[PDB]
């Protein structure tokens, strides 16, 4: 499976789903997560992300090792995300902001 982590909460730029070939993007008011279940590790959304937030789980940073079960406990919850939308407005001002955790909404 391939994690979203920190980077992307209130930044949320959706280009990743453009390339999941099985759709397993699951949209959270600022922030996406991948379904572990369902990915086939392809790879091929984390070239895509601007903010680089998506890591193979087997190289997820030590201090986000908490985002992989984040991902499969709210893919559970989360409505799926199959079309890309526009960045929330002020994404870039936190794209690299560190510790957004703390900002998540469910
Ligand atoms: S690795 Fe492939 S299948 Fe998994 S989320 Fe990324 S694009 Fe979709
Ligand atoms: S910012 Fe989040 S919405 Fe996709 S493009 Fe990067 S993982």
């Amino acid at each position: 499976a391939f994690v979203v982590t920190d980077n992307c909460i209130k930044c949320k730029y959706t280009k990743c789903v453009e390339v999941c070939p099985v759709d397993c993007f699951y949209e959270g008011p600022n922030f996406l997560v991948i379904h572990p279940d369902e990915c086939i590790d392809c790879a091929l959304c984390e070239p895509e992300c601007p903010a680089q937030a998506i890591f193979s789980e087997d190289e997820v940073p030590e201090d986000m090792q908490e985002f992989i079960q984040l991902n499969a406990e709210l893919a559970e919850v989360w409505p799926n995300i199959t079309e890309d939308k526009d960045p929330l407005p002020d994404a870039e001002d936190w794209d690299g902001v560190k510790g957004k955790l703390q900002h998540l909404e469910r």
